[PDB]
């Protein structure tokens, strides 16, 4: 375990996702409003899944070796198992906040599945040049998601309760900045061109993951937007 220099960031990531899960679980105890219950359930599940997949990486289960470029390269495949389930949940929190129509939700979740699934194929591909073909397809799926969040969701939020509009705008901006960083880290890190070493890459994804999951949830669950309007 300690024989891998990145273990300290995996240990810190496990601890922070675990503590985040417990805080949201205790906070949501006794919430009775049905609309608020939905946001607490979605938002508490996100760090609980990431906790399990950080632990699997720390203990060494979620790592495999992929030959390319005449080397055996360590690839943490557990990240994609986490993101397959947690990235659609985070998009569902945003879509429920703006009362998105069912067709737009399906479009978003399906494009997200394509983004993560092609990321995994690129991560496990043994022909070096083809890894970047899958990266480009996955990045095109991400750009579709960001387009909808700006030119679909913003338009509808603006016609809703003012607290819904202001909380959506903030969460939208957090999401666009943080999600856009992931394809860059992958391209310069050990899965791509190999310029940044694996221990620094693991630090960068841990800062991004905690911010995009526990930071995002702290903003959302402190807002009055998740409660129905009631006397
Ligand atoms: C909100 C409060 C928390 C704030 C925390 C945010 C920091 C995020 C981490 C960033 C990158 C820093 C990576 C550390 C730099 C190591 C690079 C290096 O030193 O490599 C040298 C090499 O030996 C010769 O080139
Ligand atoms: C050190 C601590 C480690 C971290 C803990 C280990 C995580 C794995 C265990 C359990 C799943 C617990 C339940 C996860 C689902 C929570 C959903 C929820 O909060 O629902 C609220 C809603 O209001 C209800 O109707
Ligand atoms: C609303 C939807 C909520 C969805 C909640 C789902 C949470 C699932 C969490 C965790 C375990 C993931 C386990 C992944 C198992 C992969 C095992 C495997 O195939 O390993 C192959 C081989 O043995 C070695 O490489
Ligand atoms: C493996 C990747 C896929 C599984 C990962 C799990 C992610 C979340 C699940 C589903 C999105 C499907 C559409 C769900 C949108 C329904 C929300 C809605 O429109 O409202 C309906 C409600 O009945 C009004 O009262
Ligand atoms: C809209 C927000 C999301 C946008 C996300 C898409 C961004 C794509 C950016 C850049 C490609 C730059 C490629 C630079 C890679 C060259 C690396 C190389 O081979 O150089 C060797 C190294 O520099 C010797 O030390
Ligand atoms: C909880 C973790 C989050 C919000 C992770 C988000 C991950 C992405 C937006 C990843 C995107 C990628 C690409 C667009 C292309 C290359 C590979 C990926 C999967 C890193």
């Amino acid at each position: 375990a300690t024989g891998r220099p990145e273990w300290i960031w995996l240990a810190l990531g496990t601890a922070l996702m675990g503590l985040g899960t417990l805080y949201f679980l205790v906070k949501g105890m006794g919430v009775s409003d049905p609309d608020a219950k939905k946001f607490y359930a979605i938002t508490t599940l996100v760090p609980a899944i990431a906790f399990t997949m950080y632990l699997s990486m720390l203990l060494g289960y979620g790592l495999t070796m992929v030959p390319f470029g005449g080397e055996q390269n360590p690839i943490y495949w557990a990240r994609y198992a986490d993101w397959l389930f947690t990235t659609p949940l985070l998009l569902l929190d945003l879509a429920l906040l703006v009362d998105a129509d069912q067709g737009t939700i399906l479009a978003l979740v399906g494009a997200d599945g394509i983004m993560i699934g092609t990321g995994l194929v690129g991560a496990l591909t043994k022909v070096y040049s083809y890894r970047f073909v899958w990266w480009a397809i996955s990045t095109a799926a991400m750009l579709y998601i960001l387009y909808v969040l700006f030119f679909g969701f913003t338009s509808k939020a603006e016609s809703m309760r003012p607290e819904v509009a202001s909380t959506f705008k903030v969460l939208r901006n957090v999401t666009v900045v943080l999600w856009s960083a992931y394809p860059v880290v992958w391209l310069i890190g050990s899965e791509g061109a190999g310029i940044v070493p694996l221990n620094i890459e693991t630090l960068l994804f841990m800062v991004l993951d905690v911010s995009a999951k526990v930071g995002f949830g702290l903003i959302l669950l402190r807002s009055r937007a998740i409660f129905g309007e009631a006397e």
